[PDB]
């Protein structure tokens, strides 16, 4: 459960809710 946002790793706290908490970038 990680994103890339750009040059930015996001990372989630909760890999389960990292599904529902989608990231707009």
């Amino acid at each position: 459960c990680s994103y890339t946002c750009x040059p930015q790793t996001y990372t989630f706290p909760t890999c389960e809710e990292a599904k529902k908490m989608k990231k707009r970038c």
